[PDB]
């Protein structure tokens, strides 16, 4: 199985995860409400680990410059096409420069339990820091605290778009201090066929301690509050 | 792929087709009334390609004794766990022998669709007609003819038992003078985890009149119903 997000997998992000009933335009309202409120005067914001772009498309609507950066090139690809007239750099959030600093710094859905421990966690709030303007805010959607992860978790689920059908499911465990997330996909349409995919991720089960570590070793005051758009909470933190 | 009903596709069968709500209750009722009309003091009933033995569990209630032929020892091994007291033959519709006959013989759910080629379907009627009690029954149910058949058609539905969620996703072309029938499946639990499955057939795609002409050759009159339990008709025999 891949863990890169890439190929066909990259390509069935998007239908999945609305499939799943994910609203980026209720979350990225609720990012620039969010934002507006620590940082009244926010014009600009960059979206760490922005995948499709999803967000970002949205976040537009509220903020007069928007950016993105991507590890994945196919992930990058198809957040370009929607984010036409956006800057999208490829990168690595653990080790990025950008040269400019935002009103908000966000990395949504989890995207942040891709890092391995506290060093890389560390060394990624650094750069938030380092892209963020002294009157701005940095987002983070945690992946879930260890008490709070189900192992044994299943998720199933089938949408129809196009012609295509694609079925999805996910069984989870707990892997040293990680999810094993493991994710299989049928996909079939009328000309095509059909065919399995398969993905495969280890996402950290990093502590609130944690993350409250890596914001405060990066400047950054730190508040988490629990609930927000995928029932692990955000953490946010503003400079100084 | 396998194409031999055999292992963990053997043991998906029963839970996967009544989740795609498939009612052999009210197939065995049909099916006995139907014997019945043709044959009014029927007692016996040999189904052949009985698969898992669904139809012969309640066919029993309806006949004081019922038997089946199936070729695939792991489809058996399910139909004799289910039919303890009934006499199950572990063997081929092309050419068995079983010494006695029946006020009816079946084959149902298109399993005739496995032979390939007039020769085979001969031999097979010729075997069920050898079977039959000179005033009983002999009912086929066809696979679908080559003019009514869809190409392309994808079939696509999740059921869950006993804590395990089960996809199964079909997708069918024209290939040749049969169907290609190539079917997946996603397996989860919270214990067991993911599992892929896998299986191909072709299904022959007999005409109208090839199956007439096997009856016919088999000495039996031949009558053909549209519709039936699967849409695709049901054609029935009586010796004469
Ligand atoms: C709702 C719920 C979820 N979980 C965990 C169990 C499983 O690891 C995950 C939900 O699985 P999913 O719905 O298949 O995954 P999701 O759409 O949330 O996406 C997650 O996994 C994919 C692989 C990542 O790209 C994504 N960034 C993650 O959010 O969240 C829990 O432990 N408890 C819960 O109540
Ligand atoms: C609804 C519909 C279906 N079809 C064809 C398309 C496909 O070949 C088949 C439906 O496939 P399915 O629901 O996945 O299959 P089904 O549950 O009927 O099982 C069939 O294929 C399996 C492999 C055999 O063991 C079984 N003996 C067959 O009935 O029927 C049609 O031609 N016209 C239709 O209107
Ligand atoms: N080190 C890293 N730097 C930047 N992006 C990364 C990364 N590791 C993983 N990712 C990206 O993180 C994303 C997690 S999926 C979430 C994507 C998007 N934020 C959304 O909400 O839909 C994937 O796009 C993956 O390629
Ligand atoms: N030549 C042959 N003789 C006997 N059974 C056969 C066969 N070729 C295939 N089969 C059986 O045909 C069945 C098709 S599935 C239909 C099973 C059952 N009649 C039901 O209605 O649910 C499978 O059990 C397969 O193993």
């Amino acid at each position: 199985p891949q863990a890169d997000y890439s190929g066909e997998i990259a390509e069935l992000y998007d239908l999945v995860h609305q499939g799943k009933g994910k609203d980026y335009h209720r979350e990225a309202a609720d990012l620039a409400a969010l934002v507006r409120r620590h940082s009244p005067k926010a014009a600009s914001l960059l979206d760490v680990a922005c995948g499709t772009g999803m967000h970002l498309r949205h976040l537009a609507d509220s903020f007069g410059t928007v950016e993105g950066l991507e590890l994945s090139a196919d992930m990058l690809a198809i957040a370009r096409r929607r984010n036409p007239d956006a800057v999208l750099h490829h990168g690595d959030m653990r080790d990025f420069s950008l040269g400019r600093r935002f009103s908000a710094v966000t990395c949504m859905f989890s995207s942040i339990g891709a890092l391995a421990g506290q060093a890389e966690l560390d060394a990624a709030l650094e750069r938030f820091a380092a892209h963020v303007l002294p009157d701005g805010v940095v987002v983070v959607e945690p992946w879930w605290f260890p008490e709070n992860f189900t192992p044994g978790y299943v998720a199933a689920g089938t949408v129809e778009a196009g012609g295509t059908t694609v079925t999805r499911v996910s069984h989870s465990s707990r892997e040293g201090e990680a999810t094993r997330i493991e994710v299989h996909y049928l996909v079939a349409g009328p000309d095509r066929g059909i065919t399995h995919h398969e993905e495969s991720h280890r996402i950290t089960l990093f502590t609130r301690e944690q993350y409250e570590r890596a914001f405060t070793a990066a400047g950054l005051s730190v508040e988490f509050m629990p609930g927000g758009p995928s029932g692990r909470g955000l953490f946010t933190g503003l400079p100084g």
